[PDB]
């Protein structure tokens, strides 16, 4: 079946992040971790990426984002550039969605595209069909409501997990994103 036990992966995560012992939860940190340079390691922003890799298939996992006020969530090629600056944009290699300031959710086409939830979201589930070429967001809370989908992805090498509790604002979003038991 698509469910799949995602775990995250350490040698990507940015140093202001704090993973669970398991890895199956990541939080922003008070301050900046001491670790590698290594050529994996996102360095501009708090992101993290599962360990596993997507070639072909469907896939399917879920993630608690219970109270928190902002969060990226969906799926990257694993050639993204991992140093420096850029768009969180389906035209760089990611298909993902975003809430920030609280209320603000976006799926991350470019231009972004705003979102409207009637039910603010505790848990959202992403499915990946690789050969149709699709990302697909669901709002578990609302019964499995279509948050958004991309379709007419081009998907040419090895896709990942793509997760961020948050960007770097002064430790008030300090709750985890948490892999769902599934
Ligand atoms: C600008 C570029 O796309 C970019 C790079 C890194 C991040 C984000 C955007 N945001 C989205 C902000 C969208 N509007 C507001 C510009 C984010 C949202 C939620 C958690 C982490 C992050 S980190």
């Amino acid at each position: 079946g698509p469910m799949v036990h995602i775990t995250l992966d350490p040698d990507t995560a940015n140093p202001w992040l704090i993973l669970s012992e398991d890895r199956r939860q990541v939080r922003l940190g008070d301050t900046q971790q001491s670790i590698p340079g290594n050529e994996e390691r996102f360095d501009s922003y708090p992101m993290v990426l599962g360990a596993q890799h997507f070639h072909s298939g469907k896939h399917y996992w879920e993630v608690d984002v219970t109270g928190k006020e902002a969060w990226a969530l969906g799926v990257c090629r694993d050639s993204v550039r991992r140093k420096g600056h850029f768009l969180l944009s389906s035209k760089s290699g990611f298909w993902t969605i975003w809430l920030w300031n609280k209320q603000k959710y976006e799926a991350g086409t470019y231009p972004q595209t705003p979102l409207h939830l009637q039910v603010p979201p505790c848990q959202v589930g992403i499915f990946l069909d690789y050969e149709a070429g699709m990302v697909s967001f669901y709002n578990i809370t609302d019964h499995g409501s279509l948050i958004y989908s991309f379709s007419e992805c081009a998907f040419t090498g090895p896709l990942r997990p793509f997760f961020s509790p948050g960007f770097n604002d002064g430790g008030k979003n300090t709750a985890p994103l948490t892999l769902c038991p599934l």
